[PDB]
C-alpha cells in the first residue's frame, strides 16, 4: 500500500539479465535488460528510477545486490532507504504475480523482435496499460492523492 | 497544455549525445546519454518512454531524426503520431527553457561523477523535483485529472 515502495529483482533469460522494478502498491513495472548483473548497472538504474518517481524504500529478494559502493552511493544520493528483508497482508504475492505476468507476456511477443530488450520493453508497455484500471493509471492516482 | 505531448531533442556534450524528452505541459524531463545518434537508439528510447507515460504525439526541432525504419516501427507499434513542425501560445519557449535549465544543472553537478551519464541523471532528478510545485508533481496531476 505505502506509495514510495518499489521491489527490484533480476532475472536471466537468453544469457542476459533483466532488471525489474515493481511499484508494489500498483503493480506498475519499470524494466531494463543489462549486460550482466553489476553494482554499476543497478546504481545507474536506481538513479534513473528515483529521478522519475518518488522512491522512498527499495525491497528485494536478493539483499546482496545492494551492497556495492556504487549502489550505496546511489541510494545515499537519492535519499533511498533499504528495508531489511520484507516485512505485509495486502501486497502478498503481488511482486511475484507481476513478475509472472511480465514473463508470460515476454513469451508472447518475443518473436516480434530481434533483441530481447525490445521484447522486454514491449512487455512492459503491455503490462502497464493492461486493463484488469491499469497499473499505469493506478500509480498516477496513488502519487497524485499526494 | 495538451497532456500526451512530448518534445524530443538531442544535444552533444563531451563528444557524446544526450537524448532529452520534455513533457511540454509540465516541463518534466526524461533523458539518457546515448553513444551516438542512431535510429536504433531513438526507437528504443521511444518504446521505453511510451511504456511509462501516455505518449500521444512527439514534437522535435529535428524532424529528420524520426524517419528511420526503426523509429517508424516504434511510433507505429506504440500508436504515436508525429506533428509536422510545431504548431502554441502557453508553451512558447518552455522546451527551450527546460533544456536551458537542464544544461545549467548538468554543469553544477558534473564534477561529482566520473561519467557524463551519471551527471545527466543527477540533473534530471534535480530538475524534476525542483519546487518553483515540481515538474514531477505537475505531470502526475495532469495525467491523473484524466
Ligand atoms: C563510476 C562510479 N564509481 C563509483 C565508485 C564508488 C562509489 C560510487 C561510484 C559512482 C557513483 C554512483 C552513483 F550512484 C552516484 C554517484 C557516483 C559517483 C554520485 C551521484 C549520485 O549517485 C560511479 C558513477 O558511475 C555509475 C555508472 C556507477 C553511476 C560515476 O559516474 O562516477
Ligand atoms: C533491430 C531492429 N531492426 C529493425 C529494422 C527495421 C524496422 C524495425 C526494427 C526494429 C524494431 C524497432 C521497434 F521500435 C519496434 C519493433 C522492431 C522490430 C517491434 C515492436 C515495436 O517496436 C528492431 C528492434 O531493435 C531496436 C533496438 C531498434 C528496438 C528489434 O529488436 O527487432
Amino acid at each position: 500500500c505505502s506509495p514510495g515502495i518499489w521491489q527490484l529483482d533480476c532475472t536471466h533469460l537468453e544469457g542476459k539479465v533483466i532488471l525489474v522494478a515493481v511499484h508494489v502498491a500498483s503493480g506498475y513495472i519499470e524494466a531494463e535488460v543489462i549486460p550482466a548483473e553489476t553494482g554499476q548497472e543497478t546504481a545507474y538504474f536506481l538513479l534513473k528510477l528515483a529521478g522519475r518517481w518518488p522512491v522512498k524504500t527499495v525491497h528485494t529478494d536478493n539483499g546482496s545486490n545492494f551492497t556495492s559502493a556504487t549502489v550505496k552511493a546511489a541510494c545515499w544520493w537519492a535519499g533511498i532507504k533499504q528495508e531489511f528483508g520484507i516485512p505485509n497482508p495486502q501486497s502478498q504475492g503481488v511482486i511475484e504475480s507481476m513478475n509472472k505476468e511480465l514473463k508470460k507476456i515476454i513469451g508472447q511477443v518475443r518473436d516480434q523482435a530481434e533483441h530481447l530488450k525490445t521484447a522486454v520493453q514491449m512487455a512492459v508497455f503491455i503490462h502497464n496499460k493492461k486493463r484488469k484500471y491499469s497499473a499505469g493509471e493506478r500509480i498516477v492516482d496513488i502519487i497524485a492523492t499526494d
